[PDB]
């Protein structure tokens, strides 16, 4: 465990699981999956590009300020921890700044983002063609998975800047479930009625701890390790289905998991555990604005001065796009967020793909349904 990585990590994580909150509370019963890590990873980014009062709010909600010292050597630090060999298990991430080609940017934005995280070079008054390069560069580094991060009407004439983070993750379990042992299973959603679905089913040894929620609720905290042992991913649910989700996602936090992941010891037992294949889109706004940064999105009013005094700009709009596939072999997920300027699991879980030597939350979401 390196201390600066896993500092800017459970910053960065913890940021993400609010933003993930925020977005779980606007759908209580849906399916959610959602990048802490990627949230952070643009907003970050965001630090960067404003000024003022524009910018305080993105550092006291995330917890941080890029420029102190130290912390961008974190950054580059921990993204370096993710991607190398020893993990085994593949995470591909990466960060870029799309510009306007003839917007005149402040002197030294330019050397002060390379030696922090170079511009690519748009022509927004070229919608379609700007769109597709990003779109085009997302698509790569997302192995394909996400194809179309900008729909249209996500950029125009007017467009200035876009930031962009893109994840990837895969993705073999320590111990996959055998096929043979895939069934199917009723599965219990939040209104009471039941659908059935397949589920995979093995014995073997669980890292495993109990978890009471303050109002007494009980809950099976389960963590299923990919074979690298640097990565793995908990597994949360109520022991009776009667218990809402959000008491859970309530309460979480980067602590809580660290400390779950503190007190759980290997216990033999049947896991069984529906497939899932997520795919969310969701709007940032609000829920960045939840989080006292309300300043980027007001017209005039929002400080972009560290990148251009040329003209005023705000965030016309942030969104992130998540996918994620569970199977009997393991893992594959990817993100990409932008911003424009016995234990039978059959009811509702949460998961949390996380790498645990840095504490970092790569992915996390809610299974409504399977």
């Amino acid at each position: 465990v390196h201390h600066p990585p896993s500092y800017v990590a459970h910053l960065a994580s913890d940021f993400g699981v609010r933003v993930f909150q925020q977005v779980a509370q606007a759908s209580k019963d849906r399916n959610v999956v959602f990048s802490p890590y990627g949230v952070a990873s643009v907003l970050a980014m965001l630090q960067l590009t404003t000024g003022g009062e524009t910018q305080q709010q993105i550092q006291a909600a995330m917890g941080f300020k890029i420029d102190d010292k130290g912390m961008a050597p974190a950054l580059r630090h921990l993204y370096k921890e993710l991607m190398g060999p020893w993990n085994k298990d593949e995470i591909s991430t990466t960060d870029a700044i799309f510009v306007q080609r003839d917007l005149k940017l402040v002197q030294g934005f330019m050397p002060h983002f390379f030696r922090l995280f170079t511009v690519k070079q748009v022509d927004f008054s070229e919608v379609e063609r700007a769109r597709f390069i990003i779109n085009d560069w997302v698509k790569t580094h997302t192995k394909g998975m996400i194809s179309h991060l900008l729909g249209t009407g996500a950029v125009d004439q007017l467009t200035r800047l876009v930031l962009v983070n893109a994840l990837y993750f895969n993705g073999q379990w320590k111990t996959p479930f055998p096929d043979s042992s895939t069934h199917r299973r009723l599965f219990h959603k939040s209104d009471g009625s039941t659908v059935s679905v397949p589920m995979m089913a093995q014995t073997n040894k669980f890292n495993y701890t109990e978890f009471t929620t303050p109002d007494g609720h009980y809950y099976d905290i389960l963590e299923l390790p990919y074979h690298g042992d640097t990565l793995s991913m908990f597994i949360a649910a109520p022991y009776e289905k009667e218990v809402p989700l959000s008491a859970l996602t309530n309460i979480l936090s980067a602590q809580l998991i660290s400390h779950w992941k503190g007190n759980m010891t290997r216990l033999p037992r049947l896991l069984v555990l529906p497939k899932f294949s997520l795919e969310t889109e969701v709007d940032l706004r609000k829920p960045l604005e939840n989080l006292g940064m309300t300043d980027m999105f007001r017209p005039f009013q929002a400080d972009f001065t560290s990148l251009s005094d040329q003209e005023p700009l705000h965030v016309a709009l942030a969104l992130q796009k998540v996918k994620i596939e569970v199977n009997e072999s393991g893992t594959v997920a990817s993100s990409s967020t932008a911003v424009i300027v016995e234990i039978i699991i059959d009811r509702p879980f949460l998961f949390v793909v996380r790498h645990n030597p840095t504490g970092t939350v790569l992915f996390m979401g809610q299974v409504m349904e399977p």
